[PDB]
């Protein structure tokens, strides 16, 4: 009775790039197939004055060896014919991390306390995601008050993915 279809999802309306500049904590996310970013992550997003948005990012993540490093990211935005719909180019400062492009859509914010965000690598025939990942966000590293984790819940299930999130700890780890 559901509709689980990517292009009937409803996203962020009148969406503000301005607006969405700063810092920003991950306090849970879903994971994808193959090498995450693992924990300690924190993001810092920018708009220059002609409009065009971009982000850093650091986290610990274990590579194909295992070796425990502090990556240092880099990512840039592309807007589309639906103002919260962006395509993201993303690298490293090293050149043993991974490279890529990847959808990046708003579904909702509130620019102040909240953001949930998500991205489907691969369609089913039927309409509906083979592949994803989904991140929540903070500006306090704190928990939430009652009223907001309600609605974060309510945007976990309009995207099919009810249940499946876990929480990142912050250990200082990376600087
Ligand atoms: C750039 C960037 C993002 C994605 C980063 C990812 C996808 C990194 C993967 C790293 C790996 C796998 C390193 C191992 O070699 C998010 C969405 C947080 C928003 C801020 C900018």
């Amino acid at each position: 009775e559901r509709d689980c279809r990517v292009s009937s999802f409803r996203v962020k309306e009148n969406f503000d790039k301005a607006r969405f500049a700063g810092t920003w904590y991950a306090m849970a996310k879903k994971d994808p197939e193959g090498l995450f970013l693992q924990d300690n992550i924190v993001a810092e997003f920018s708009v220059d004055e002609n409009g065009h948005m971009s982000a850093t990012a650091k986290g610990r993540v274990r590579l194909l060896n295992n070796w425990d490093v502090c990556a240092d990211m880099v990512g840039t935005f592309t807007d589309t014919e639906d103002p919260a719909k962006f395509k993201m180019k993303y690298w490293g400062v090293a050149s043993f991390l991974q490279k890529g492009n990847d959808d990046h859509w708003i579904i909702d914010t509130d620019y102040e306390t909240f953001a949930v965000q998500y991205s489907c690598r691969l369609l089913n025939l039927d309409g509906t995601c083979a592949d994803s990942y989904s991140f929540v966000f903070a500006r306090d590293p704190s928990g939430f008050s009652p009223e907001v984790q309600k609605i974060v819940r309510q945007r976990q299930e309009e995207l099919c993915l009810a249940r499946q999130y876990r929480l990142i700890p912050h250990n200082g780890y990376c600087d």
